[PDB]
């Protein structure tokens, strides 16, 4: 009674036994599917914790040992005394990797095991926070040869407030409101931009102005931190065979570093644990630039391409979109900044589902997020059925601290 | 009442229609299965409840609920089912039901047209030769010299004991798929099996990669029988690209009328195992899925070479380049040949329009996100940024076991 999953390009069939362990509940019932929605005490902490420890002890093939029982006894004894507990460092490393491994909407998961984990749980202020962050950015960027990294700030704990990073990503561009009621820069970041300003940031007026950090120490207002310019590797965008493209003045940044997600390991919550890998060209090419509610350059590129934008059947949108993606790939290659196209990405994800079926008897996957936003059926994930479910450890969304 | 958002505009709606969904789907709180093609798998007290529910909403949609013919029609069905164990549908009901089934089909992106559907009543059919005639009139009417018109043909309902009417082809028009000493395929690999059956039932096989299959039509109990389609009834379109002159030389063609002949029409509790419906192609169906899928015509790399693309690195986006041009060739050829066709952009926008219509009228619309979003340029179409609720309403089209 495990979901039969087919690959339609090949003919292969597997059953997802791993789904039957899903440690949390989703938005769907047999009445109605909601898969397409973006946003779907002590003893209960003990049962999550006990579950994680079992996981950790399985992965180090010391399952059901002395050190395993002792560790359970340790944890329940500490939840007694303090109403919480502390992860050992190896447990944290494993927990951070599993969280990525379990992230259903991530197409880059072939890499899950190669994650660099920086432990900043000793962190003290917004100031020490800023430094750890700059170091994350420095290590992960690595002069354009990107490394996967995660910095883990102190856990949610009884008595103190949370560390929070107010910014959605470590590097993001300003979005300013206007006289036309419109936005200059990235419309997705108008709110946080408003917040930065009113917290003492002297704004600019470009379309690619990098935002300051708003960092929050427990029980403090947020504190504004300017990123040292030379720490933010950017990539000016140019097209390999369309020379007017460089005159669009478009740029994107090297490091995709998501900074507003919560990391959950064994019932413990880390509201601040920014992570980063490297871009798939489509996030920038199609989503960041061509979404109407974003930079929305599609028509502008299409006109310049001298496509016929009168009628849809000329497929001007598709033609413009493909060139913008080529431009992004080319520019990142010219600059020696790591980048993966959607065909390479989805192909390593197939390898991933295959590694995962042998290893854990399945792989939690969100089809609508895994299939790229152009060339969908041109990639192998489109033809693959997938089971979506929530495993812990995990990254979760959390509400904006403001 | 699920909250549903559109991220392009920011707007919010509540799907209240979802609440009235009965026949449970595949998903549970613990695991989503929306991405699966065939959800899970494939004493007549039940027939009545399905029947009364269908009749009620029939009369709802003409205001005539409460008093009048409404009460009256409830007992006739009661009587009929009490008497016979089944019931016949009034011709208006049949029309209403066929229309609703199209309206409820969450995977269909062209439902904005659901009101303009021609129902050919063929319940008074008792022969395979007869079906063939019905199927032929459908094809003629639907095709209409390339000015396509949605039509369905409804054959007799399934009866307790004794057989079924059934079209063994998945569609009325399908190309041949021939195996060999390679295991590879000349023609369409999706139709390999039904080409096996066609041949084993007497059909004299053909040249190769665009031979229209013959039909395999099955009247109740008595075994299936082959019927050759009159070549003047099968409108086709040779594929030519507007500016890439060599494209025609590739000798690609595709047919005109997409006509699904294996799905099961279910109205008011009654099951119609044979109800061939048809409409017109959205371009990507042919351009992207049919010609470019690795397990279909798989032509993508071939077009790429001719375009002299760098097939040596995936990051050249050669696949993406080839696929657009193939799609442009499809739309161009269909237009030149004056055959109704719709591009993915136009279609999706009309589906957004359909969604807002369906919000005001029924309080929502069942939509299968993964099937509504086109197979290329997804995030470039408005449906991509629209959240969708997927659920099952009756009347419906349902998939059904094949007759083997
Ligand atoms: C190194 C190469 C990586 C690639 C190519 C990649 C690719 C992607 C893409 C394209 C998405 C969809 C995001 C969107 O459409 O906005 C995604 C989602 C996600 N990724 Fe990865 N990623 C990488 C690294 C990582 C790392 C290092 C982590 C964590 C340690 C991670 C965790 C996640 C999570 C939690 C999501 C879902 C986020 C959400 O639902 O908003 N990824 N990934
Ligand atoms: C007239 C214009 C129409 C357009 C442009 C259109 C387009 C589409 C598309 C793109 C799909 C996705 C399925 C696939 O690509 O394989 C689909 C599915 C479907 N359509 Fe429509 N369609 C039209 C008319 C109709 C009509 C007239 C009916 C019934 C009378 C219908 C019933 C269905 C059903 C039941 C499905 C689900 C198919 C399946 O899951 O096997 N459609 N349609
Ligand atoms: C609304 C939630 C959301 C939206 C969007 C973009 N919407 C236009 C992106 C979201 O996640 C964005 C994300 C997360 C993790 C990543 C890891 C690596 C990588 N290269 N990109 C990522 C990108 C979440
Ligand atoms: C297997 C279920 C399935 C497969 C496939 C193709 N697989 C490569 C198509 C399916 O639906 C195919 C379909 C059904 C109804 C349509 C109505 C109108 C139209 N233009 N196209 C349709 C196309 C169902
Ligand atoms: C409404 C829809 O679910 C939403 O736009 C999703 C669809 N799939 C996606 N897939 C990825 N990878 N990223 C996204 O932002 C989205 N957006
Ligand atoms: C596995 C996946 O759900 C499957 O390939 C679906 C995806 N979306 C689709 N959408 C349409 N319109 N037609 C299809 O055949 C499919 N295939
Ligand atoms: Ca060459
Ligand atoms: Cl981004
Ligand atoms: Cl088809
Ligand atoms: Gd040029
Ligand atoms: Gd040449
Ligand atoms: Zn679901």
């Amino acid at each position: 009674k495990f979901p039969r999953v087919k690959n339609w390009e090949v003919g292969s069939i597997t059953y997802d036994t791993l789904s039957a362990q899903a440690q949390q509940d989703g938005p769907c019932t047999p009445r109605r599917c909601l898969g397409s929605l973006v946003f779907p005490a002590p003893e209960q902490l003990l049962s999550q914790a006990r579950d994680f420890i079992n996981q950790y002890y399985s992965s180090i093939k010391r399952s059901g040992s002395q050190a395993h029982e002792q560790r359970l006894q340790e944890v329940e004894a500490e939840v007694a005394a303090t109403g919480t507990y502390q992860l050992r460092e190896s447990e944290l490393v494993f927990g951070a990797k599993q969280a990525w491994r379990n992230a259903p909407r991530c197409v880059g998961r072939i890499q899950w095991g190669k994650l660099q984990v920086f432990d900043a749980r000793d962190c003290r202020s917004a100031q020490e926070m800023f430094t750890y962050i700059c170091n994350h950015i420095k290590y992960a960027t690595n002069r354009g040869n990107l490394r996967s990294a995660i910095t883990v700030f102190p856990q949610r704990c009884p008595g103190r407030g949370d560390f929070r990073i107010w910014n959605s990503q470590l590097v993001r561009y300003a979005g300013y409101r206007q006289q036309d009621g419109s936005v200059r820069g990235d419309p997705a970041n108008v709110e946080i931009t408003e917040l930065c300003i009113q917290h003492g940031w002297t704004p600019g007026n470009g379309r690619f102005d990098v935002l300051p950090l708003l960092l929050q120490a427990p029980d403090e207002p947020p504190e504004l931190f300017l990123l040292p310019p030379e720490l933010v590797l950017e990539v000016p965008l140019e097209h390999p065979t369309l020379e007017w493209f460089a005159a669009l003045g478009l740029r994107w940044y090297a490091l995709p570093a998501v900074s507003n997600m919560l990391l959950e390991i064994g019932g413990l919550e880390f509201p601040a644990a920014p992570f980063s890998g490297w871009y798939m060209s489509t996030e920038i090419g199609t989503r960041n630039l061509c979404d109407p509610h974003r930079y929305n350059i599609l028509e502008d590129v299409a006109v310049c391409m001298d496509l016929d934008t009168r009628t849809t059947s000329s497929l001007w949108k598709d033609k413009a979109a493909v060139e913008i993606n080529v431009a992004v790939l080319h520019s990142y290659q010219l600059a020696k900044v790591t980048i993966v196209d959607h065909h390479a990405a989805t192909a390593s994800f197939m390898k991933h589902l295959e590694n995962e079926q042998k290893a854990r008897g399945g792989c939690p996957a969100d089809w609508a997020w895994i299939v790229p936003p152009i060339s969908g059926s041109l990639t192998p994930v489109f033809h693959q059925e997938m089971v979506n479910y929530f495993l812990s450890p995990a990254f979760r969304y959390q509400p904006d601290p403001w």
